[PDB]
């Protein structure tokens, strides 16, 4: 036998760090979780119970909250750039550094119509998150993602014309509810280094917000012909806003809600123009994924 | 052997409510998990197989969507209070009904700055619960709740003078994190039925309201010296604004942020004054209770 | 206002722990979460700052894991009970201490047909539970309970001869699916103190063993006619078992599965008779609830 | 824009089948979670809102209850074969299906003694799973998986030798306690469709015993330098016994067990060999991954 493939770190690191202006005296905080896995010269771990190769685990623990101490948090893509540089600069045979990081919401609380200085609230679970890919002699690979975005339209959602034959019952409908979970993935250029994704913080926050505040536009006005076509409006409209993002990937459940007929009761009316009360599936769920990017195609358009 | 008490009936029952107005165009949703355990005469049922004393747990379901196509599903209280009622009054040999009901938050989106007409994100899993107890000849109790609250603030919070012994090695502090998960429950004063129930109708939404305020703003404002502290003037001010609710009950977790000593690496400081960074504990966690009432006591005060 | 009622303690307390047998080699572990919460005379830490009543819950949280290095942990049943006198009796202020303990499964493994000395399998996340309430100068009243055990017959159970009307839908069967996760729970004579424990020490791992395997036989070979009339059974026999438990406790769902008519296509039979492929539903589901005791009625029996 | 990749389908699809002996009177049971996603000649319904290009996720998932319904849906991998295989064939724009199949347990029940013919227990929450990708003209790729695998070794366990620099505070040890949750896959040699996927059936639940034979005499039995050796030995063993597959991978959380200093206490001892009560760290965690296959250096070995 020999080892193909190996990784291995720590998972599930909680994170908090807080920020003080004495001077004003507002608060600002930071929550993560933050899993960071390794490559390199390590098979002889496996192979031969060599554990010089091996980092450990409760090394790379400390590391983070080392790292997190002396260098900022946010954006994401910056601690998740510089955390996984340091192990593939300090350690000769540790040559990836892979590196997750989910962020979790405290946004300030509005007390009497002012923001407070040092209060949260956890306003959704909706997360954004990074997956930062330290590769060494091959630079920084970036998966900037929001995820756990739950929404819902009551109308202006439809679904008919499509495939129909002898395992198909359902009815086409030119008037539904729609509700998902968004994640949505945008995929950087290739950054050569540290030095790279520094020059390009500012971006990381904008294009962030971009893609929410498209998400939610796009979700909430587009009279849907479907899943699919609705989010890839979303998709082809974040591509047109940033240029250096290469890719976006929404990854969507069609959450149904069922009408109910009551007819059988009192002769309620219940359903088509009449449908008010419905039951939420939890499952089975439809799951619909594209990958966008910008075409090359130069004929048969 | 004999029942000494029995229940029964259905739970994890979803519900959607929408309600469309042609005129305006604008659509408001509402979404719900429902459970009604009946009790009464139906003790032969499990000593002597006699299914006719069981109003069967899918007509439960079935009599809970009918009753939203017929009723208002708002405020949960007066929902819950139809629905009870209707088993103690539809079946003689039915004697109490129990409606637990979680709302599910659906709030309107703000898009481009104005609200819209007909689309939704779930800003929150906090909930708004309701507990109905209908019990024939003894009227309707109802407990109401905020759930899955969860706050953080990052100074402010203190927790010294407490009692030191052989088994104590907390250190006192002056100056931590505080973070909690909070669970409010107001009782409300015995109704006789549902014409009572319905007097009392926009005293439901305005309450939880308070509840939620006041909650807010105590966690933010109060310089605490406890959770006790804290949660108890929560409560006495809940109590002070609406003279319907007989007791306030909190259950609150405190998630603790420990502190991390990484003094040992290149005497890095992050104790103290200079902590930054934080470890979130998953578990265990302080777990803090209390019910508050009005006083009745006029002596020794 | 006024303090009601007042408890607080440490929740999610994760305890390990081995025996080791140094003469055999075989090794034996018990792991367990545990919850203490405290009452006394605690009110002014709640109304006046007064944190000097207050046992810290991290003090709390060394006594569980001091108390379980100086004890046996096992029955849970007298852990819980020696843990609970330990707060009565240390702390004259506390007037009663309320004990939960969640019992989490290792199995010791079976190697090459021979029991292994020191390997074990979470075999199922069925778990065994206790609630002991040590209350000052009122004993100590204990709650044992099997829960999350998941079953399922295939054909032996049937639900017809329930209450039909304009609210019904249901179709009467004489062959259906049952399936449900068990939470069955017995209840104590009040013990006096802990010396009364300690003299019923064996009892409690042969109750909760006749409780299982009542459960477990009565579920495989009762023709049942609901829900109802099985679990009376399995609680009528585990009381004609153990003169010392009061009360039987069962909480059943009935987690549904549902027949697919699949006649639409190419007229495939697969209901009644020729049912071979089921939809499990996650919900809803019917929830069933009864608590036994033993007989005092002479007349009208 | 344009669509880099998609695929769609339904997920979370829950599936029960019955098998009857009528003859004998034994019934078995099978139940799962089912989820597929197709792709093809489908990127109009995304760019152009043509619904005519898609197989409707309603429509997947009746013809997942229907292959149920006229097929064995065992062994996992074979069932998984014909329903991809279906899709493919059936549709001439849809070029791949990608079924994942998640097994749950439902273990016959011995009653006295003696096997029970239609009673069942879910003896674990183990899954055996499988993820079949069947691509028109490129045949079938098959991984099975045994996953929720949750076992504990009380000693015999050991973590010495790594890597110790200013980042290091880790303790070597000699004496652990090792717990972990096995995540085993395994990858079949691509087949060129279903007939040769059926030639091997008998191997498919043959080559899961082994996996799952291995991997608990393995852990338990192995006086362990590392979760790595440990993993690597499983996984060379059964590459070992089945020339058919060419990949083994492991997936394992090192689930720490931390020693309680007590000492600060009346001196109690309770670290190294006195360490009886132990605090179970449910985050962070190690992660180890390996993915092992056959040798093919020459020299140099
Ligand atoms: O996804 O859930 C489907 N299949 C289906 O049955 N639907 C009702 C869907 N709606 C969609 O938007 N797209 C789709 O492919
Ligand atoms: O609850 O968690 C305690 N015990 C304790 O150790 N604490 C740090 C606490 N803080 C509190 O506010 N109150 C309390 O009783
Ligand atoms: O509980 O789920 C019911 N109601 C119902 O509709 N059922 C099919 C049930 N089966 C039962 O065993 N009992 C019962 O009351
Ligand atoms: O994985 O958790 C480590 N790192 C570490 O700190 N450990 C205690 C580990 N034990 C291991 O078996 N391997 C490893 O790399």
């Amino acid at each position: 036998s020999a080892v193909k493939a190996a990784r291995y770190g720590k998972d599930n690191v909680r994170v908090y760090k807080v920020h003080k202006d004495e001077k004003t005296g507002v608060q600002t905080v930071y929550e993560m979780t933050v899993c960071v896995l390794l490559e390199g010269e390590i098979e002889t771990s496996y192979t031969k119970a060599d554990n010089s190769v091996i980092v450990a685990t409760d090394s790379i623990k400390n590391t983070i909250y080392i790292t997190a101490k002396q260098n900022p948090v946010t954006p994401p893509e910056l601690f998740g750039s510089i955390l996984g540089t340091h192990f593939i600069e300090k350690y000769n045979h540790i040559h990836a550094a892979h590196v997750n990081i989910v962020c979790h919401r405290w946004t300030r609380m509005d007390i009497d119509g002012k923001p407070h200085p040092h209060s949260f609230i956890r306003d959704s679970e909706e997360k954004r998150n990074v997956q930062v890919d330290v590769v060494e002699g091959k630079g920084i690979d970036i998966k900037s993602s929001l995820s756990g975005l739950t929404v819902l339209k009551s109308t202006n959602s439809q679904f008919w014309g499509f495939l129909r034959d002898e395992y198909t019952t359902l009815k086409e409908t030119w008037d539904r509810i729609l509700s998902t979970d968004v994640d949505a993935t945008w995929q950087w250029k290739n950054f050569s280094g540290l030095q790279e994704v520094r020059s390009h913080v500012p971006k990381f926050d904008a294009t962030w917000a971009t893609a929410r505040e498209v998400t939610l536009k796009t979700f909430a006005e587009d009279n849907s012909a479907s899943v699919q076509a609705t989010m890839y409006k979303m998709a082809e409209q974040i591509l047109a806003r940033q240029q250096l993002i290469e890719t976006v990937e929404y990854s969507l459940p069609n959450k149904h809600y069922f009408e109910i007929d009551l007819s059988w009761h009192k002769g309620l009316q219940n359903t088509g123009k009449n449908a008010e009360v419905f039951a939420p599936q939890s499952d089975p769920n439809g799951l619909i994924k594209c990958t966008v990017g910008r075409s090359s195609l130069k004929s048969k358009l």
